[PDB]
């Protein structure tokens, strides 16, 4: 038969290794160990992995919501989310987790005591604080909720026609919260597209974010070792074919986030400005095994419009700017104070809109913006 | 049987993957990936690997040691005559990149075999060191990696000898043996084992029983009750009384934690400096098939107090990080002499200049000077 | 002399801060620290305990 090769070695191991081990963890080890070796991106999946690949997917977890950094080398928790029952029992930025209940959570690391926190979204929990102004600990007593945390947002800016709008990770939401906020803002000329660290997710969702846009042609095809392969076409409908955008990539881009960015530029529907990508060329497909587990197996290359592929090498920009604050006139005030604050005196949410200070941070960001107003010249040189 | 699971496992492989691959293949990459996963030290060995290492003897090095700490390859000490040591590699520095290979994911045995060749062949070593903004880099030639193991020198105004061990090679016994016999006036001795990453312990034994008379020096455990060996003085040994202090400081392991851990354990010396890196474990090459073997970890070893060495360390009885010595800043005051009408009165070596330049090694003589003394008292 | 890694000088101290003593009925090892001439006469005694027990044999 042909496991001889295998079965040797794992009957010498357990007869001569410094441990007792059993076949059961010998078999567990040969597969998480095998499918590491196939390629870079396949891996085994056990039930304690593959229930947040599927929370992640869908967008949404049973937990606390506190926000934990780790700082001072113990369990800080930094922001609570708005309306998470936590939020609402008032642990608070600064509260260090001495302790669900008994367990001493100043001893460990992130990995167990968020294990605990993400318990069902029914059963109550006690949770044991410090708060490092006073000179007693807190104990609170905290009621379940799903953490329904968004992956797409969308702004203005304030002084400009232009929409900024970022997208993290491509779960089942995206597509359809880019349609809903494009809806929301009909008197918009043009879109800044921010994916810089997006580390990919499914593949319908950047082939659905790119037909939105685009009302002809491949968008992305697929080959494997089997004549089986596939092409993705446009649907010919688009509601946005005509407007400007300008699409922000960087080194930690990569995967389905590469789709959408070289499916636009093959297409000139947009321009690409930032860094050179992470270069990831491959579809991995994810079959369930057993009973709450799975593999995750690479089984397709993927290549652009044009034929081409980044394999190993990167989607490059069509403008490179690296990361820093804008250049400062030398003529400015002496340090007025915004005029005294200019109160002219006889709470709100301002995150709804993007400001002139939080652009001076972000060269890239300037840059993108300032992409915009040159296609708007061409336009209106061209509508005669 | 126990098979079920890895049978349905490798039938999606041979179906669903990107390559044409034979069953073969799967069946490598499946050993591979067990020992890769088993332990930091095992490897897997193929029939031309296999050969090979039966036929080679050696052998042009750099000159580093590394080994695991916190799923990281880490430098425990670059030898002094070597050229990684003159390039300014240390110990703790983080393995980054070897020669534009990533560390990730990569074994002990992967790294050894990336860094020797033959003599005067270039490489570069990227590194991470503990208060650096960024990576480090290094260029370095390698070459023959030769140089004297062992030295005795007398410390000037004192009757003390400081012996030097490098490394646990071969004849180390003898030289240290007749550097004692070539001093017969001498009444104490320091041993500096800093910075002495192993060797073989067939000397680490012979040193031992230089100076300890009888019972257990060290002993090899495993799972399997036979082959328990356990090692004993002779009772030959020439110097039973002579006293002895001991350095230690974190590049210190393997067969240096076994000397110190046995003279501390028999009351027979005074462990000075600080905490050893704690290297406890033996490993050895069995064939599988036709022609190919795995290496994998066999034993542990134990102390005489039934101690074991893996991952705890040697730490000394007396604590002492590196610095230079205080000095005499108050040069102007007052004594007897200065009074106006007081009742009058009736190259080779160690020198001064190096013992002011290191706290650790004056620290070593302040306790041979305190022994001497309780002698003196108890004859 | 210090010990050039120190815990990167941790604010926390290792307290756990949950929540009286005549504490100069001893010396400290803050205060070891700050005079090098006792911290050399409490070490002469440390190997004088050593060769206590090895000639009690």
């Amino acid at each position: 038969h042909m496991f001889s090769r295998f079965s040797n070695v794992v009957s010498e191991i357990e007869k001569k290794y410094v441990d007792k081990i059993s076949i059961s963890e010998i078999m567990t080890k040969a597969i998480e160990g095998l499918l590491s070796n196939l390629d870079a991106h396949s891996a085994y999946l056990n039930e304690k992995k593959f229930k947040e690949f599927q929370a992640q997917t869908e967008g949404e977890f049973g937990g606390l919501g506190i926000t934990v950094g780790m700082r001072d080398g113990v369990l800080t928790v930094i922001a609570p989310l708005e309306g998470t029952p936590a939020y609402k029992a008032g642990v608070k930025s600064g509260d260090n987790i001495l302790k669900i209940n008994n367990e001493s959570t100043l001893s460990m690391s992130i990995d167990d005591a968020i294990n605990l926190m993400r318990g069902k979204p029914k059963t109550p929990i006690q949770i044991t604080i410090v708060r490092k102004n006073e000179p007693k600990p807190l104990v609170f007593n905290i009621i379940r909720d799903i953490i329904k945390l968004p992956s797409v947002y969308v702004k203005k800016i304030k002084e400009t026609p232009y929409l900024y709008v970022r997208v993290s990770g491509f779960d089942k939401n995206v597509t359809k919260s880019v349609l809903e906020g494009l809806k929301a803002n009909p008197k918009a000329k043009g879109i800044v597209l921010d994916l810089r660290g997006n580390p990919g997710g499914l593949l319908n969702q950047a082939v659905g974010l790119s037909n939105l846009f685009i009302k002809e042609g491949v968008l992305v095809s697929q080959k494997g070792k089997n004549k089986e392969s596939l092409e993705y076409k446009a649907n010919g409908r688009a509601p946005y074919t005509n407007l400007p955008i300008a699409v922000l990539v960087n080194g930690g881009s990569a995967a389905a986030s590469e789709i959408v960015a070289g499916a636009l530029q093959d297409h000139k529907r947009a321009v690409i400005i930032g860094e050179k990508t992470f270069g990831a060329g491959s579809v991995a497909m994810l079959l369930p095994v057993n009973k709450d587990e799975a593999i995750k197996i690479t089984t397709a290359r993927y290549y652009l419009p044009s034929g081409r592929t980044i394999q190993a090498k990167g989607i490059t920009p069509d403008i490179v700017i690296y990361p820093g604050k804008v250049p400062e006139n030398e003529n400015k005030f002496s340090l007025k104070e915004a005029d005294l604050k200019h109160h002219l005196e006889q709470k709100n949410e301002e995150e709804k809109e993007v400001t002139p200070k939080m652009i001076n941070d972000d060269i890239q960001l300037k840059t993108a913006i300032d992409s915009l107003k040159t296609w708007s010249i061409v336009d209106e040189k061209m509508d005669e």
